[PDB]
């Protein structure tokens, strides 16, 4: 479906944008990975913003991992916006009672209490549940949510799980919920230069192009020459490609 | 879900049965691609029938490739009835008129004439409709397939095209309807040794298991202590699986 093969691009790496933080121990096995096989497995996911640029919505750690090994493009897949809706991740710590960046950080101001108000962060474990609201909040909003991922996310073991999903947690556990973003507020962070923080907007997305195996090779120099090879690349990778509209159980590996 | 590991399943292979025929030009190409990457990329889809026996439902020409090649067992996955349901292809012919293989065929008695029996087969053009009864039919359903369809299948180019699918004819084309059958009538098929025609059944399957490439090395010969080598094999496999909920663009290649 060439309608797939128009949407596979070599971006230059200065035209793409971050809207979140990402983790650097993750970013760094991702880069290993990255530079033992030579390859990227798969395309990082970015939509068209302004000024000619580009916004990753999904493979951040990828595309750090690439930037830090010096390419100067980078593979995407250009989204549209109708292929995409916008969740959010939320933040399960097993053994959540070990985990000493959240396990006293007291201060801001936790309730049990439910108003009608949005509960902006939810605490939980498998008996109670705890909120956020800029009702108490001195700071604004966004760096809330950087002060309370950041004081567990980079210390304790997370595991992140789509906030639709099905979960119930062991007395161990602490979930950590928080509530989607609409495409405006992430547009907004953007093009002021803000981040949200790591790990939190999950963009579900139709049509993932997978496995297309990028030679890092390609990625190093911006020549016309290398989009010529580009297109010849990707040319020989679309013969391979099969579509699937049902679930599917996919090994990353060979 | 980890219910996937008890349904991966090498199973000896004169325990399998195809419900299909197989087209030998495709299964030539299959044939050599596996011997090529001693590895088969996808497991045998499969279903539980009587006597301890498998009956494919995907991957015939994998399986029969497998079995050339001296496998002993297949790797299959068991899929069970609620993760899959049986629809039909329709076979589209372009400029069907000029079909020679369908034309000449004056003997059967098609006709326009609507009647309260479901019609074994349909013949569509832009406007008009044609069936083929059972009343005016001496022999059975499946004779009948077989002889229609190999009356243009290798004569005329013919495009498969779901049942279900949105479907408006040009002004030349036709199109071969066939009944989508139920999961009894298949079984009552290769109970009594027969198959219905290749290209007609189609399995819409949730959760196939993809890119698992079982070495072929692990198929030659049956014994307990492969088995282990198996499940060794398995359990590295799945520490790279990754569940994708939406429609996915796969490179199946490397």
């Amino acid at each position: 479906m060439k309608q797939i093969y128009d949407t596979l691009q070599l971006i230059p790496v200065d035209k793409i944008d971050l809207h979140e933080a990402f983790e650097p121990s993750r970013l760094e096995k991702t880069k290993e990975s990255i530079a033992k096989e030579q390859h990227l497995r798969h395309p990082v996911l970015v939509v068209k913003t302004l000024f000619g640029r580009y916004m990753v919505i999904d493979g951040v750690h990828r595309f750090m991992s690439l930037k830090a090994l010096g390419c100067e493009v980078i593979p995407v897949q250009v989204i549209q916006r109708t292929q995409y809706s916008i969740g959010s991740w939320h933040h399960k710590i097993p053994n959540g009672a070990w985990c000493e960046g959240l396990t006293d950080e007291e201060l801001l101001p936790w309730t049990t209490e439910v108003r009608d108000e949005t509960p902006f962060i939810t605490m939980c474990d498998q008996q109670t549940e705890h909120y956020l609201y800029v009702a108490d909040l001195t700071v604004d909003k966004l760096d809330i949510w950087k002060k309370v991922v950041n004081s567990y996310s980079a210390s304790c073991n997370v595991e992140r799980v789509p906030h639709s999903a099905c979960l119930c947690l062991d007395s161990n556990d602490i979930l950590m919920k928080y509530q989607p973003l609409q495409i405006g507020e992430i547009e907004a962070v953007v093009q002021r230069g803000q981040t949200v923080p790591a790990g939190v907007t999950r963009f579900n997305i139709a049509g993932r192009c997978l496995n297309l195996q990028v030679p890092l090779h390609l990625l190093k120099n911006s020549n016309l020459g290398n989009q010529e090879q580009w297109h010849t690349f990707l040319q020989k990778k679309i013969e391979s490609m099969r579509c699937y509209t049902e679930k599917i159980y996919l090994i990353e590996a060979e």
